[PDB]
């Protein structure tokens, strides 16, 4: 059975109880916590490919009021919809299984400059989704587990404190 696993999920979740930030910039800004999963269940023989895409949570943006996130407007256009592909792709289900599979060098976004960054609207809240595609499949085989323990509102700035304070102690 394909069973995909959150890595470090109690590191997830002290960010996402104060409700995680991640920064967004001109020229991209990596992650933290750094997305990373367990793969069991894959066919160690065959080849895949690891795609990360981030789904949008609400019909709404987000506002940090008196310490407090809160529904902050209508929300913008849908941001392009970007995918991320992990570089060790295509490899063997032996290569994915064998050892965690980790996002560190994807960047966040808020501007359209290239370099396989992810593009992402400011105060928008957005779930990582990660997708296993088969190689050489007719049937184009995808699977996608979604991971709401990594749930954040892009930012270009911090806005809890609490956060920038949590970004520093465990990085
Ligand atoms: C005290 C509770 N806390 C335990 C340690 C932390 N884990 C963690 C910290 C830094 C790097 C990697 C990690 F996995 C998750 C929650």
């Amino acid at each position: 059975e394909l069973r995909v696993g959150l890595e470090e999920s109690e590191l997830w979740l002290r960010f996402k109880e104060l409700t995680n930030e991640m920064i967004v910039t001109k020229n991209g800004r990596r992650m933290f916590p750094v997305l990373k999963v367990n793969v069991s269940g894959l066919d160690p023989n065959a080849m895949y490919s690891f795609l990360l895409d981030f789904v949008a949570a609400d019909n709404h943006r987000w506002k940090y009021v008196n310490g407090e996130w809160v529904p902050g407007g209508k929300p913008e256009p849908q941001a392009p919809s970007c995918v991320y592909i992990h570089p060790d792709s295509p490899n063997f289900g032996a290569h994915w299984m064998k050892a965690p599979v980790s996002f560190s060098k994807v960047k966040l976004t808020n501007k359209l400059n290239g370099g396989g960054q992810i593009m992402l609207n400011s105060l928008h809240k957005y779930e990582p989704r990660i997708h296993i595609v088969r190689v050489g499949d007719p049937q184009r085989m995808i699977t996608s587990h979604c991971f709401p323990e990594t749930q954040f509102i892009a930012v270009t700035a911090y806005q809890n404190e609490e956060i920038t304070a949590l970004k520093i102690k465990y990085n």
